[PDB]
């Protein structure tokens, strides 16, 4: 066969296709249940993508419109440049809602042949644009509320986590995906006596696990639920442990900003948007 | 008649071509005639020119290459952007004897349509893209070394003005153009006696001016030589006053630094480097 038109065409004619993706972290941390108490650090990157066949197409045409977009909403974030060689913003005043940023060509064009002669058979080149911190408030920042209750008698002990699906942390209400909770359980630990919902003891680390597939408003309880559960320990009695959360998004950042090309030469295949937990503790 | 092919052919297709200008000035302050004593701050300005029609092909090519360009013999400088929108550079490491910088395509854009409603019957357009400062040594950073004596009698002065053209201030031996040498005579002055070379007294300002076309090593004297003048004071005696240099030069920079072009898209039509003095002073 022959390559696509999609392909013949990309690679010697017009205005090219690119991808953005904003990938952000959140680590959080709650301390007995009192809202705040909760401290917040979120993080981000905004990395742009370009098709396979690139590296021919500026082959091809060896001078190639400018590369300028915007970041909106900005002014949460508080950017670094992982790349400050292909570029460059205006540093200037002041903290606008909006601020616009230019690459360099010849870097791009070298930086894309470079990672092509490392990865030839990728469908996409990603190129990490911008790094950033978004800002930072309370439990109202964090897409998921965590409250952790013990009761340490002993010779067993009580686990209680409550957790809260919270859309006010993101912009749109998506769901979050492969939700973890883990938490050491010290003592002696001889049998898991009761739980809920169905979670796994594991003996070599002495913690239990909880996995809820997916956490949302379509969901079960309507994203505020209940994990329990009861241990009978030979020692005791157990010191309380910080839990430990883990989860995936896609669909929505949690500050809410954006990306706009500026000039002609490009255009947006697709602007992706996730976030996922990073460190996401609670402790008693 | 019809607009020329030059014109029809820039104003729809190609490369583009422009003109780039390294404008610099020279401050100096000489001091009794002991070298060194001299004190010299050395300025510039990098300034872009696009032609006219570049409007016109702006409006018939949306999309345009890249401007990238490499300013060479860095490190001597010590830049501001007096643009910090429409131009960038890396700001990292180090002190290189080189540094690329690369331009906000969108605004050049904006930024010439305006400049070309403001002044629609211009050749050229020129966009200020760097200022800064060259550094700083001696005497030996100056093109053209003053020395200034004064016998100062109670009834006549006496002046004695020895210049040294300077070739190790420049990077290529220039001649230096329209030089004035202005000084200021107190005390009484009815009668400027005696005088070489040919100079005009200024009765309403009471000074002293001598205009000398050219200075070079092609030029009389070889470059080395004196001016000398005598003064009849009604008061006196005449409290010394410094003398005021001027001067321009075509042809070389102070600096020695140079302009490459990065990308394709762009070509240069013309590098124009030139200085002139300043503050340009000596005191007795």
């Amino acid at each position: 066969v022959d390559l696509g038109t999609e392909n013949l065409y990309f690679q010697s004619a017009d205005t090219l296709p690119v991808a953005a993706a904003f990938t952000e972290t959140v680590n959080a941390y709650f301390k007995g249940a009192d809202p705040s108490k909760c401290i917040v650090k979120i993080t981000g990157e905004m990395v742009l993508s370009f098709p396979a066949g690139i590296t021919r197409h500026f082959a091809n045409n060896p001078s190639p419109a400018a590369l300028t977009f915007r970041v909106i909403n900005f002014s949460r974030l508080e950017h670094v440049l992982p790349n400050p060689q292909l570029l460059c913003c205006d540093n200037t005043q002041n903290d606008a809602n909006t601020k616009e940023f230019w690459v360099n060509m010849p870097n791009l064009m070298t930086h894309l042949k470079k990672v092509s002669e490392q990865k030839p058979q990728a469908t996409y080149y990603n190129v990490d644009m911008l790094k950033y911190q978004v800002s930072a408030q309370g439990i109202q920042s964090t897409p998921l509320n965590l409250a952790v209750n013990w009761r340490c008698e002993p010779s067993s002990t009580d686990l209680r986590i409550d957790y809260k699906y919270n859309t006010d942390a993101m912009t749109t209400a998506v769901a979050l995906n492969n939700v973890q909770f883990l938490v050491p359980i010290d003592g002696g630990v001889t049998k898991l006596q009761a739980v809920l919902p169905p979670a796994v003891w594991n003996a070599e680390q002495q913690r239990i696990l909880w996995k809820i597939p997916d956490i949302s408003q379509k969901s079960e309880n309507g994203g505020v639920g209940s994990l329990l559960a009861r241990f009978q320990l030979s020692e005791g009695p157990s010191k309380p442990s910080p839990l430990v959360v883990q989860f995936t998004s896609e669909g929505s950042t949690l500050s809410g900003c954006d990306i706009e090309l500026v000039g002609a030469g490009y255009r947006f295949s697709l602007i992706k948007k996730r976030f996922a937990a990073g460190k996401y503790l609670a402790d008693n």
